[PDB]
């Protein structure tokens, strides 16, 4: 207990978090913890806090390296407090819903899923510097701003049943090979896909029947192979390419051809304004 | 929307008014008492309903029994009866078995799916971290959110359900199949209590399906080390020909079943496996 407490009272902020914040209301949905929305009394600013407490963690490590490495194109870690018997954990937040809701309630154009493919591969470049990988690249986890800011967040027994399907996950994944952050390429293009198709793909599949053709035939079929640029079917098939030295790193996709067709960011506000009153 | 409100109108609402026994997935477990009873929660769809309904519907002394449910939006419960001598997984893990008390567990699990089969249920994860024992020896079935109901209209399924070990060669090669899937994996559940494992277990899922579709029945590391009469039923439980395999109503008259041992002498298997478990976390 020892080494845990003082690595935190280090770097924990002295105070009451119950004065300093307002407006709770839970979206989490912990492990590990709960999960509330609030808003700083003292700026207006909306953050996500997650109330925890512990068998042990990296936790303090993690939090030590986040306060350490941030970056605009994933959540960040603001502040944090031990709260009696819990632990509080604060981070940005932003107001424009998930990725899946605009994907669902809209169409997205390929200037547009550029511009999200583009910040995505922001946040992963810098992800993979820090030897961090994401593992779960998808619709859900990706948060969108009022302003059009794009966010990454949230980053097994063989005996075990599967329940859901694992559609994101590439193939070197699913069949139990070791792996590196290319699995994050991979889950980006199949994050690509959804966005033109309007739905991850596999919805009509058992997850077992699913896993198999993932590890066999790795990409989807596309639905609809005519709709998509030339430029655009380049950009998934460097994602989607089973041989992991052939797939594209984060870093040789930045500049990727079909980037360069990127909308502004303030292109994707009509798309949240779609999705919010379709909600 | 549909889903959640039909599963909404299936739970009561009463006040449940809290020990653990352990946290799975899907989601986490507990303890608890009202008679002694366990207790799961869940926070998020079909399978549930699914699981609720042919729970209800399917009693029997070796099913465990389904109590109650209650939601609370955000997480859900769901209330089953109490089974203190653990899984079957832990025994076969930590325990050599003798041939008495595997046909007393197979007999019990026989009588499980010979009822569910005449109630048109398939099963479809049969397994042994999926049959609880009591402190008497008593042997239950669980896990009911794969199980499909047939009908005469249609009498088979064929999608690849289950757990790849475990899995019929037809269930994992999608053809037409039926109640029989139970048994091929009810026959290695029988291997599991020989050998420790279903076969490949130390290969991956996908692995798994490739040799269970390639190899057919699968082979014993050992086989000189069983009866005559194990190793026949075994050999039924386990036919590639769907017809020449056994039912659960033929499968309760084998030979084999009579060498059972009471269900007490299973007791002793609980103990060992508990003090086992106590080994392994320290
Ligand atoms: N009615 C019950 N009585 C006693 N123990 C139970 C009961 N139901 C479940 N358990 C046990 O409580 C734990 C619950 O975790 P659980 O996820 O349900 O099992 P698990 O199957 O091995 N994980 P999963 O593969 O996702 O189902 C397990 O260890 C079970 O053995
Ligand atoms: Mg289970």
């Amino acid at each position: 207990d020892e080494e845990i407490l003082e690595k935190l009272r280090i770097i924990v902020s002295v105070g009451d978090p119950k004065k300093k914040y307002t407006r709770f209301e839970k979206i989490g949905q912990g492990a590990s913890g709960t999960v509330y929305t609030a808003m700083d009394v003292a700026t207006g600013q909306e953050v996500a806090i997650r109330q925890m407490n512990p068998k042990k963690e990296l936790i303090i490590n993690e939090i030590l390296v986040m306060r350490e490495n941030k970056n605009p194109n994933i959540v960040n870690y603001l502040d944090s407090y031990l709260v009696g018997d819990e632990l509080w954990v604060v981070m940005e937040y932003l107001a424009g819903g998930s990725l899946t809701d605009v994907v669902t309630e809209t169409c997205m154009d390929e200037g547009q899923i550029a511009a999200v493919c583009r910040e995505c591969l922001q946040a992963l470049e810098f992800l993979h510097s820090n030897q961090v990988i994401h593992r779960n690249i998808k619709s859900d986890n990706i948060l969108l701003g009022m302003d059009g800011s794009v966010k990454l967040t949230d980053f097994q027994s063989k005996r075990s049943t599967m329940v859901g399907t694992p559609y994101w996950m590439a193939p070197e994944v699913v069949t139990r090979k070791a792996y590196g952050p290319k699995v994050d390429i991979w889950s980006l293009g199949i994050m690509a896909i959804e966005m033109i198709e309007g739905e991850p793909p596999y919805l009509n599949e058992n997850p077992l029947r699913a896993l198999y053709l993932i590890a066999t035939n790795g990409t989807p079929e596309l639905q609809n192979p005519e709709k998509l640029s030339a430029i655009f079917r380049d950009f998934l098939n460097r994602c989607l390419e089973m041989d992991v030295e052939k797939r594209g790193s984060a870093k040789e996709l930045i500049q990727h051809q079909f980037l360069k067709i990127a909308k502004p960011l303030s292109s994707l506000t009509p798309l949240i304004a779609a999705a919010k009153e379709a909600t």
